[PDB]
């Protein structure tokens, strides 16, 4: 008993794929943003698509991307 065969070609290269639908990804960035785009109801914990840090919840996000990170509106005042 010894065997040992390899065989698996696919156009398209992706380190990344989420674990909801199975959609591969090329940039760590676009699948975070996709399982909270797309699967953002189907998650219990909230992670950052940017840094690595944890967020309560999808309402609480926001107020990390605003204090951490700079998501708002360009107004002056
Ligand atoms: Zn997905
Ligand atoms: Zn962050």
């Amino acid at each position: 008993g010894s065997s040992g065969s390899s065989g698996r070609t696919h156009s398209g290269e992706k380190p990344y794929e989420c674990y909801i639908c199975h959609a591969r990804f090329t940039q760590s960035g676009t699948m975070k943003m996709h399982i909270l785009q797309k699967h953002t109801e189907n998650v219990a914990k909230f992670h950052c698509p940017h840094c690595d840090t944890v967020i309560a919840r999808k309402s609480d996000l926001g107020v990390h991307l605003r204090k951490q990170h700079s998501y708002s509106g360009p107004s002056s005042g």
